[PDB]
RNA sequence: GAGACUUGGGCAAUGUGACUGCUGAUCAGCAGUCACAUUGCCCAAGUCUCUU
């Protein structure tokens, strides 16, 4: 803050590092162990012609 | 005690000369701070338009 000649760039922007969930995290089965399919569902909510 | 004189004492009134501080009013000269105003350098920031 005592750095208050900051107001020079403040338009700059700066990257940052992106990291996938924990669950998705190297889910990946083994062979040999449990796997989990977890089963995925497309309900119609609007009324078809 | 009074009248007057002599000296002295007491009180009072008023004036005169000098001193030390205290303020009052006016005037000049000087410094500093804060604020406003003029435009510009000016980046931040949002909106908007063009467009990047």
């Amino acid at each position: 803050v005592t750095a208050t000649v900051n107001k020079a760039d403040k338009s700059k922007d700066r990257t940052y590092k992106t990291e996938c969930p924990l669950e998705f995290y190297d889910a990946l089965p083994r062979v040999g162990e449990i796997c989990y399919a977890y089963e995925i569902f497309l309900e119609p909510q609007f009324e078809s012609c």
